[PDB]
């Protein structure tokens, strides 16, 4: 692989001071861009997925928009449980659908082992290698995953859901399924995300993005130890085959009651969504992890002039030391490619800024 | 009116000690009970509404099943843009809808003025009355209305959203337009919980279910000056018509970010979601307020011992002083009536141990 040019996400990842405060996006890679509903229009979800060239160009477009400080392969999170043996539908614009969900215990029987699951997502682990030679070094590559209760919640709901309703009703009615499908779940995340690395990924994310249905007791009990499990495995599993580890990132989206937990998990940073102050939640961190966030993406709705200050304001809260900047939650698709590059420009501008 | 017989509730509400902890059910008249589906069966949703007999017997089914140490008139939050002059098609098993959502400043035209809307509610009043009359001081009967945040965002999604792109989008390039429609509907919102309690409310709740969506900037400037707003004026205007204030309850959906401000805004009691540990919502708010919640309300899908537990745990934490028991959400249509009972004993029996 290329040598990496530039590394300001990386420093800032490991907690070390830099030039600038490194910028990236969640959903940098979305419908928001022409050029990816463009792309996309020639397939379907799942099979753009399954196309190394495909998910490169995806990875790729954001990056010749905006000087963003790090690329995240464009994949889905629901590409695990599709390799673990459930059929998704992603159908005539209405988002991720399991038309069968694990409705019963019995439904665990549906599944593969999840020991052959890095077999079935070898394209992923293509369309990295691919990007990170295509890359050619300019910023490092972000791998990705979904949190074992955050899939747990599509395979069961079937999809999105207000309340995960049916997803809790598994944590208190099957108990012992609801952990044997979490540790089925984590037996699949953490060869794959080991494989994402193998096959070039410099950085890993986790995504946790329906912790916040679950209070702290739930949270602890059925999240939290498989989120822990994820980091520890990985990074033993990378040690012994002779790699180095690489910088993780556990985001849990409305897991403001869990900051602290999260800061003792094992991860070296931690994605924070827009309702956490800043300032509290370093004050819940403390001074040993990264942080990443925090903007509200709906704040790009606002002037190009209003990003520029909203964007002042938030890096004054969270200050020059351990932090990435981001969105608070993934760019929705009729956001304006010019106010994601207000954004991008407003961090590098006022982060050299409050530097001198 | 009758001579209220137990009053636990109020005291509690007042932050006076009591001889066990209060407690009721967000949606404790909703469709978890059979005899509910069953009276509402014979009309459709808002017209239900519209008949001072029908609310009254949806309020009073749940207190013969479980000793709830309050009733909550049966309405909808809805009711108040529909006496704005939205039309509501609450249709075929779906839930809250416009079909023709606010979407621009000019659609602002369509609505009546807030001082007129007291009159188009005239049926609830009707329904409070008759419902204070007909419990015959068993317990206090609680009013409420939506709070205008949550309403903005059904009048501009149209319904319930996962993002509250929409409305938020209305937060960020109109900020002006949508002062105005928080403004006119805290304006329809005063006249009529003042209405509420003239007619025979004895307590009052805000419910600013959609305030999670909101970080704590864009909280700060539309949704909290409303929610003071309300409370200063009612209690103005209750004490100038020669009434006693009621006891006020704000309830903020994953508003954890708001907690102290809350505390702050007017209200007698904090109405608290499961995602927030009681130990911490204490701190938050200080010993000035009283606390209500906040069991997840998925948690009554487990054993009727383990809700026990579950309870006993909440209760420990809360503490005897300034709290009254309820759950962190409404009750969900799926729940067996014998786990709310469960509850409502466990809560009871636990609290007078406790005190033991």
């Amino acid at each position: 692989f290329p040598e990496l040019k530039n590394d300001t996400f990386l420093r800032a990842a490991w907690g070390e001071e830099t030039d600038y405060t490194p910028v990236w996006c969640m959903r940098q890679a979305g419908r928001y861009l022409p050029e990816f509903r463009e792309t996309r229009a020639a397939q379907d979800f799942f099979s753009t997925c399954r196309s190394p060239e495909a998910c490169c160009e995806l990875t790729l477009q954001p990056l010749r928009r905006f000087p963003l400080d790090a690329a995240i392969i464009f994949s889905d999170i629901l590409v695990v449980p599709q390799a673990l043996g459930m059929e998704v539908t992603m159908v005539p614009g209405k988002g991720p659908s399991f038309p069968e969900p694990l409705r019963e215990e019995q439904d665990l029987e549906r599944l593969r082992d999840p020991e052959v699951v890095a077999s079935e997502l070898g394209y992923v682990f293509q369309a990295i290698t691919l990007t990170r030679q295509r890359l050619a070094g300019r910023v490092p590559l972000i791998g990705f995953a979904g949190a074992p209760w955050t899939l747990m919640t599509y395979m069961v709901e079937g999809g999105g859901s207000s309340t995960m309703a049916q997803a809790k009703r598994w944590l208190y009615q099957r108990p012992q399924a609801s952990h044997q499908l979490l540790r089925i779940l984590t037996d699949a995340l953490v060869p794959y995300l080991v494989g994402q690395v193998v096959a070039g990924a410099q950085a890993l994310q986790l995504f946790e993005s329906h912790a916040g249905h679950l209070g702290p007791q739930l949270f602890n009990k059925f999240a939290l130890p498989y989120i822990r499990d994820v980091a520890k495995q990985v990074k033993a599993r990378l040690r012994e085959a002779g790699l180095a580890p690489v910088p993780m990132i556990i985001f849990a989206k409305d897991g403001h009651f869990a900051l602290e937990e999260l800061a003792q998990a094992g991860y070296e940073v931690v994605g924070l969504d827009w309702t956490v102050a800043p300032k509290k939640a370093r004050e819940c961190v403390g001074k040993t992890v990264t942080l990443q966030g925090n903007l509200d993406p709906c704040a790009l709705y606002a002037s190009e002039e209003e990003i520029g200050q909203l964007v002042k304001q938030m890096l004054d809260d969270f200050g020059p030391h351990r932090y990435i900047a981001n969105l608070g939650h993934g760019l929705y698709p009729d956001m304006d490619p010019e106010h994601v590059g207000a954004f991008v420009d407003a961090v590098h501008k006022h982060s050299r800024l409050l530097r001198q």
